[PDB]
């Protein structure tokens, strides 16, 4: 406040600042509104910006005494808000003590851990429990495979997923080692519903300092697809690395065949990437994290390198999703979805060393029982086509009826299926008429994911016409119908073609 300057740029409050996209998991970036938004020493009376104060992203808001460096030796550490209203998300403010208890607050949390074995156990049709991934491949290929993929499947020991992890022992010491000390990684404040910015030493430093938390934190994504050291120590399941379209168009490689298979553009430009199939997750015991659909109806798969996970899931039906949907649209803020899912949701326990296989659509909660890193990652793929165009829809019309912006969506997800049906889905059926090949024969899965895919697309190309491009962007309308204009006429003379087998 007033003329005075910063202690730290020394700037006298000038100032209005307006001085590539998002391709993984990130929400902190956007509270950077209070990076200039000055705090002041409460002993020197010298104000800082926020940035310049020494203070980190996360810790803004946490105190009500502030002591800059200059300040501390002898003043000690700055004094936090008293934890006034621990139900709430605002757990400073008095004005609200008198509110209602909050999903996500520390008292709710608490209370939600005496009761939360009460949750029914799924169906063996919503999961199936196997003791290797040799019986995942089984059960797996005994349903239809991939393209028929439909429950979570829990594998106890990851032997034969042929699943690159780390070995056990490997600990958050380890992943700081190689990322880095001042690696910034988006955290979420478990009691404050809230993303910030930490270093991921300072997010060490709390992890390791067991007897006192005031705060529970657990890191949103950490996506390490380009360290160059992480990205060979924990990778996807072989299954998931040969169904994924991102690694379809964006193949992994990366060594002496990627040289070659980008000397044909086999290779799409590395900054168009989705950045979302390797993903490392540390979180502390009591944590919580609400219901939600992964992003782009997207797979997961979901290895706990240690300790132990509580997932809270509900099929993906349209009357579960209409039910989420209300759920995320609502104001309401003190009510568990799973109170309100008519039955739906249902308890799965995950231990170390085990592993969870799940398919596009399943709305899921997650408990946090005892400190946990987790390795991880989300992918799409023509299996299951359908549900991810499903998924599409309900984040389409959640985003319409509240304005998340913070809320992560699927990177490219538009562009991806434009590429990945030009350059894949294209070519076969482009092949498979220059032979007089009827897709059906051969080829049918690949014929049906070429008509569901194409009517989403048309669908995208109208909205397009009417309502114009989207910021989103990247690629260019021209180009976007040329693609379609060609498929229609490829689509057709291969509908030709099945149609001459009529006599
Ligand atoms: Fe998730
Ligand atoms: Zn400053
Ligand atoms: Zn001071």
């Amino acid at each position: 406040k007033e003329s005075d300057r910063c202690g730290g740029c020394g700037k006298f409050t000038h100032e209005d600042d307006l001085i590539k996209p998002l391709m993984s998991k990130k929400k902190s970036h956007h509270h950077k509104k209070n990076d200039f938004q000055w705090i002041g020493c409460d002993s020197c009376q010298t104000w800082y910006h926020f940035l310049c104060s020494g203070l980190e992203q996360f810790e803004y808001y946490l105190y009500e005494k502030f002591f800059c460096p200059k300040c501390v030796p002898h003043t000690g550490h700055s004094i936090r808000y008293k934890v006034v209203a621990p139900h709430r998300y605002r757990w400073y403010s008095p004005n609200e003590k008198h509110l209602g208890i909050e999903v996500g607050s520390k008292t709710w949390i608490e209370d939600f851990i005496t009761r939360e074995n009460t949750v029914p156990s799924p169906t063996d049709d919503e999961v199936c429990i196997v003791e290797d991934g040799y019986e995942f491949r089984r059960e797996f290929e005994k349903l239809g495979g991939a393209d028929n993929w439909g429950k979570v499947f829990m594998v106890k020991d990851m032997d034969g997923l042929n699943m690159t992890m780390p070995k056990p022992g490997f600990d958050l010491e380890d992943v700081v080692k190689i990322m880095g000390s001042d690696y910034e990684v988006d955290t979420i404040d478990v009691y404050n519903q809230s993303t910030y910015s930490m270093k991921l030493d300072t997010f060490r430093k709390l992890f390791r300092d067991t007897k006192n938390r005031p705060l529970l934190y657990n890191f949103l994504s950490l996506e390490f697809s380009d360290n160059n050291e992480m990205k060979e120590i924990a990778k996807p399941p072989r299954f998931v690395q040969e169904i994924s379209m991102v690694n379809r168009l964006w193949p992994d490689v990366s060594g002496a065949e990627y040289i070659k298979l980008l000397q044909r553009e086999e290779y799409l430009p590395e900054d168009q990437r989705p950045k979302v199939e390797q993903f490392c997750l540390a979180g502390m015991a009591g944590s919580y994290t609400d219901f939600h659909v992964d992003f782009g109806g997207s797979s997961v798969y979901y290895h706990i390198l240690k300790g132990e996970k509580i997932f809270y899931i509900a099929a993906p039906t349209e009357q579960n999703f209409a039910a989420y949907q209300a759920h995320e649209t609502s104001p309401d803020t003190t009510t568990w979805f799973g109170d309100i899912a008519n039955g739906a949701v249902k308890r799965v326990v995950i231990k170390e060393g085990q592993t969870l296989l799940i398919p596009a659509g399943w709305i899921h909660a997650v408990l946090t029982p005892v400190d946990s890193l987790v390795f991880g990652g989300n992918f799409l793929h023509l299996g299951n086509l359908e549900m991810q165009m499903r998924v599409y829809h309900l984040e389409n019309a959640i985003r319409k009826e509240i304005r998340s912006e913070e809320k992560f969506y699927f990177p490219n997800f538009e562009l991806l299926h434009w590429m990945y049906m030009r350059n894949v889905l294209l070519e076969k059926i482009t092949e498979a008429n220059q032979e007089g090949s009827d897709m059906r024969e051969q080829e049918k899965n690949i014929w049906t994911a070429s008509q569901i895919m194409k009517a989403e697309m048309e669908r995208w190309m109208d909205r397009e016409l009417r309502l114009g491009p989207e910021k989103n962007a990247i690629l260019p309308t021209d180009d976007k119908n040329k693609i379609m204009i060609s498929v229609r006429k490829q689509i057709e003379i291969q509908t030709k073609i099945q149609n001459a087998k009529n006599k």
